[PDB]
């Protein structure tokens, strides 16, 4: 091919057109209808039917060019993810506005054009615009990749625009993401929740990103969660409150982790465990039904080259008590307290015998996390499920379980072995909140009285992955965090 | 009453309750109605009328303790208020001693009441308890009725502002309604909401130092975005023809009453739109937003603070359009000959600034001089209606398409409310051969073909300030970043 030459020559064309008094980047073309609107309005035409008296102005990007016949030229025109044909017939051209062949020979794949013409269908039944006049609105100076010729993630994740133009499923993925967020926002708002914005950077502060604030001469931390200020709003009497926005984790990158991701966190005064579980079941089932018209979906867990599985979002979903289950499968009691030297040693021994990676550092909470990932988190690939009743030492903001000492009223929901949701009743007794005696501001706010409250957070990117059949978070974030090329 | 001793005694109370087998922070109280729903259901009851057969569970925060045999409180929830009338006559004596129960209650305590609806003889809608449970105690003395004018406290303990100042909750409810109105306005027009990166590889801009941070695993310096403009334009190239984002942008600069280093913007791009379409979108949005909130286009604003008379701002469209160079030349009795960056015109501008005893921008570039002249001579032109400043010079507007009829100018508009910029918009300069930056990821995307496009940005915080009658931007941000205590 030689793309460099293609580009040099198209740049010369631009200059050339300008020499003839043609602006290949003109100011304004007044369109009368969009491509989706045109398809909706004309899709019932009969084969070969022309509405020669209906004159429309339309725009779009040319994505295919062909001819045979100097006097009959055909293009694909795309707009808003939809497509029509352009049938340029010598006889329908306005010859006073220019030479036909000259007008149409200069069009290349990628060009954005403005068409004045009439609607009809080809004898084959393809919905088409029949131009009297076609003008360039903006040129494509590069050779675009061919359809099915853009697989390189280095280009798709950086030059996302090329991915959107060439890979049809890419636009669908990002459409689905926005419909998920719209669904959630509406779901919450119909339940009386009040959306807010809290600060993206905090004084005191998951390993954080740090940034210097010039006006205050302070080094501040990007938020890792929106939890603290939301709870302060509950204290303030906003009894159902939430935020949907970005949080930042200066950690690793992989198929389920990006350094900024979008969370939805809500707090719900006077709610319990049971309300959070029901919320979760209601929300997931109703979202999937909204998107798909069924509770069951297909997901390629092990990639596009292997057979998919079915994930069923029909509620209710299984609940697995983390400690009881670890103890059962390992036939070992993890005696409380879980951070005793003896119980730590026991967890390390189990980890050592199953050749599970020892975490670093090997703290009781991280040991319990590793045990759960090994023995439980992959238990159910065919339905979402909750891991519940986590130890206090894993869950310092969660209220004590009312009948299982040492545990909490916490739930964490997993889809195919990946965490997408964490929720719990908030520990609201300041004399039991060990992290006070945590941002000193939080501690203080508890002393003014936090009602009994339930809190919940969702990972919007991971949810989108499952509902768009993607195996990497990079495929559901328009511009994922990447080093320069 | 001494605040330290008050707190110490409430802490001692908590522990004494626990020592008597009472949990002053119980897990769950199951409420059956909210305070707003209660007011709505029972507001028509005849005086002194009781529905003693309707047993309800209600919760709220006690905000007044009036009150033997008969105890009176104010109970608040969701920004509304009812009376509590606790009568010995109706108390469930099985559950506890009437005076022991009600003697323990203090202003700010959150409580759960089992009781019945009625009005008092005197006419006051009330809940009548049979039983009252502490759900979460206020350990501190709450500031009273007024007496929380202190901005430090309102901004550092926003929860106290929200509990004590009725107008606080209103300000922030209004803010959420503005954003909701905007999202819906856009969505009904076919715009598609996206999230672009908070962290990018662009080291700020000409008038905006960046927040800098660093991802440790990548070993990569990153910068907080100063605007969403670049990725949104790339999505226009990618065929998302009407695209927007509402979220935070970051400029690591000084703080004042109209500038916060983190602030909320909405930016949209609209392919195939012009100048005039952006003017009209602006008049439609502002007028309809104000009508939506107030039921009139005319609002009152204390431009000179609460201690001075307000002015009326009329949002009835259309709004005035003032051409920047023409108006400077008129008010200043000068002619500013192009090019505006000639030593002569620079000299003329510098001398106007000196002679008027206006601070001279440093360095004195043509764009900065023009900026200073507009700010002094034109940005206060109208205070009784919003207005547009239009047709900025190319030299001040390097991403704006050239004006079709006036040499050296652009298709740009900025809207001002009481001398403050709330919107900036223009037709995008899309010929890469005319974009001065293209001697970049921008310039590469322009080479693939950006259609003729209109772009617009709104300052959400400043718009909220005017629609909530605030003079400082910290008044419309829940938790603004403050110099630590
Ligand atoms: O969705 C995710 N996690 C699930 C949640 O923990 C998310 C927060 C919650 F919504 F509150 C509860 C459920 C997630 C996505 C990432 O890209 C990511 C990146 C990191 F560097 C570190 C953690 C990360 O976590
Ligand atoms: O609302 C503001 N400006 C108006 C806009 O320029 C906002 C960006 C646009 F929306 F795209 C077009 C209109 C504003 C608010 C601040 O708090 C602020 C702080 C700074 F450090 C620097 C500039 C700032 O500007
Ligand atoms: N029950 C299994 C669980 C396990 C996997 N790896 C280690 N242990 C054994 O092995
Ligand atoms: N009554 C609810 C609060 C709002 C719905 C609860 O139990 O949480």
């Amino acid at each position: 091919v030689d793309p460099r030459l293609y580009f040099e020559n198209r740049s010369k064309f631009i200059q050339d057109q300008k020499d003839k008094g043609i602006n290949p980047y003109p100011h304004k073309f007044e369109r009368t209808i969009s491509i989706p609107e045109f398809i909706e309005k004309y899709k019932d035409l009969g084969n070969g039917e022309h509405l020669e008296d209906t004159i429309l102005n339309i725009t779009g990007r040319i994505m295919r060019v062909s001819a045979s016949g100097q006097k009959l030229r055909f293009f694909d025109l795309v707009g808003d993810g939809e497509k029509i044909q352009v049938l340029a017939n010598y006889s329908f051209h306005n010859h006073e506005k220019g030479n036909f062949a000259e007008c149409y020979d200069k069009i290349r794949r990628g060009d954005i054009v403005g068409i004045v013409g009439f609607p009809g269908k080809s004898k084959k039944g393809e919905l088409s615009i029949f131009p009297k006049e076609t003008i360039l609105l903006s040129a494509c100076l590069h050779m675009l990749p061919m359809k099915y010729g853009l697989k390189d993630t280095e280009i798709r994740y950086r030059q996302r625009y090329l991915d959107l133009l060439i890979n049809e499923s890419s636009r669908h993925t990002f459409v689905t993401r926005t419909k998920i967020i719209n669904f959630l926002r509406n779901f919450l708002n119909e339940r009386g929740f009040f959306e807010v914005e809290t600060p993206m950077m905090n004084l005191i502060a998951a390993r954080p990103f740090i940034t210097h604030h010039n006006d205050l001469d302070l080094d501040l931390y990007l938020r890792i969660a929106t939890e603290l200020p939301l709870k302060m709003l509950i204290v303030g009497g906003i009894d159902k409150v939430y935020e949907i926005g970005k949080v930042f984790r200066n950690e690793g990158i992989d198929n389920t982790h990006n350094p900024e991701f979008t969370s939805c966190e809500f707090y719900w005064a006077y709610a319990d465990y049971n309300d959070l579980i029901k919320w979760s079941e209601d929300f997931f089932s109703q979202l999937v039904y909204h998107l798909f018209g069924t509770y069951k979906i297909s997901y390629n867990k092990d990639g596009p080259e292997n057979q998919p599985i079915e994930i069923d979002f029909t509620p209710p979903y299984p609940k697995v008590s983390i400690v009881e289950e670890i103890e059962k499968v390992t036939n070992t009691i993890l005696e409380q307290p879980f951070d005793s030297n003896e119980t730590i040693e026991k967890m390390i021994n189990i980890i050592k015998e199953h050749k599970i990676e020892l975490p670093n550092p090997p703290t009781a909470a991280k040991l319990l996390d590793q045990l759960a990932s090994h023995f439980i988190e992959n238990k159910y690939n065919d339905k979402p499920f909750f891991i519940v009743e986590h130890p206090q030492i894993m869950s310092p903001l969660a209220k004590y379980h009312r009948t299982k000492p040492g545990l909490t009223e916490r739930l964490e929901m997993f889809i195919c072995g990946k965490e997408v949701l964490n929720a719990y009743t908030e520990l609201n007794d300041p004399f039991k909140q060990k992290e006070c005696f945590l941002d000193s501001a939080f501690c203080t706010s508890l002393e003014y009285g936090l009602p009994p409250t339930g809190g919940l957070g969702l990972g919007i990117d991971r949810i989108t992955m499952f509902l768009t059949n993607k195996n990497s978070i990079k495929d559901v974030i328009l511009f994922p965090t990447m080093r320069p090329a």
